[PDB]
């Protein structure tokens, strides 16, 4: 028996335990409902009510069409490999192989849906940059940590909408707001939550000291809708504000920028995307309600974990990865995964870390 043959055994064995965990029959019986819902024009008639349905149906057929696929494309490069071995074709069997290793990653990243036991694991959701206290060193910093989650989340199908975004003096950028849409985006993302901590030489130096920079990561979910908690408008300060764009700033001289402040907590959220001042609000105003749950939702396992008392709450801004270019190594200081392809981890190889971090329960 051909090792490649012994892996699609192993391979179908994990997608059978999959469609028992996941539900496939009722999964598929729900998205042919959701399918329906949807195909009548009325159905925008409640917007909030469309775009729910819309995210439910995606989630449904990244369970049912994955699957589906997996049987298919495991019973095609069976084939394919028969064929290859008995024509002695060493570039069929490649081909073949590579389609095997492209199913393993589509089934491996389902396989992590068992992971995914928080409410909202499912929700798109935002993530928050700020550059540390570093100058433009520490800017430049943000802006690559930026740069990195964004090709990461493409790398996953997700899709990325720049909310906010406060650009640096000489370089990078001080702040930037990223609402990434996708299969259990927050789910896969919210472990990054935390400081990232960047050593190298600073090209903004003139000499060759090592510099050490700090930049925060902070991620939530969307639950508007989902919660209907609104906040009273006493605790909040609301500010039009200029943003930033290229080069348009007549209407965008006052821009239109939405800036809200929570004052019982001095938490702000702030959007710029839009053209419209009042669709910049409900935005940023959606923003609020997350933040706020997440705080809450932070508070609320803090009880579920309270034993000692006079304990120190859990803060989410520990130092979770160290980058240190100049010694070619990127560790996280919660799992201990380290990589020495730096270059590969900035622009967006974070999987193996992600995939470290929701495997150890964090």
């Amino acid at each position: 028996i051909n090792p490649v043959n012994n892996r699609i055994q192993d391979l179908t064995e994990r997608s059978d335990v999959l469609r028992g965990y996941l539900d496939y029959d009722a999964k598929k019986e729900r998205l042919e409902e959701v399918n329906a819902e949807l195909e009548q024009p009325d159905v925008w008639n409640e917007p909030e009510r469309a775009q729910a349905l819309g995210k439910e149906r995606s989630s449904l057929e990244a369970v049912v069409d994955t699957l589906d696929q997996m049987k298919q494309g495991l019973e095609d490069v069976s084939g394919l490999l028969e064929l290859a071995v008995e024509a002695d074709d060493e570039e069929t069997f490649n081909e073949a192989v590579a389609e095997l290793d492209a199913l393993e990653e589509k089934l491996a990243q389902l396989e992590f849906r068992r992971m995914f036991s928080g409410e909202y694991d499912s929700a798109d959701c935002y993530l928050d940059i700020q550059a540390g206290s570093g100058g433009t060193e520490a800017q430049d910093w943000a802006s690559m940590l930026e740069r990195m989650y964004l090709r990461w989340a493409e790398s996953r199908g997700f899709k990325t909408e720049i909310i906010e975004e406060s650009e640096g003096e000489v370089a990078g950028i001080k702040s930037v707001t990223i609402k990434i849409s996708g299969d259990y985006a927050y789910g896969w993302l919210r472990t990054e939550t935390g400081v990232h901590r960047l050593v190298r030489k600073s090209p903004f130096d003139s000499g060759g000291r090592r510099h050490t920079s700090f930049s925060s990561a902070f991620v939530y979910p969307e639950v508007d809708d989902d919660i209907d908690i609104e906040i009273n408008p006493a605790d909040l300060r609301i500010d039009v504000y200029r943003a930033s764009g290229a080069g348009g700033q007549h209407v965008n001289r006052t821009e239109s920028a939405v800036r809200i402040t929570h004052i019982p907590t001095g938490i702000v959220t702030q959007c710029q995307n839009d053209r419209s001042q009042h669709k910049n609000k409900d935005q940023a105003m959606k923003q609020m309600k997350a933040k706020l749950y997440e705080v809450e939702m932070q508070k609320k396992n803090a009880e579920k974990q309270a034993m000692e008392d006079n304990k120190s709450d859990i803060g989410w801004g520990s130092q979770i990865r160290s980058y240190v270019l100049d010694d070619s190594r990127i560790k996280d200081l919660r799992t201990g995964v380290e990589t020495r392809n730096t270059q590969a981890v900035l622009d967006g190889s974070l999987d193996q870390f992600i995939e470290a971090s929701l495997k150890a329960g964090l």
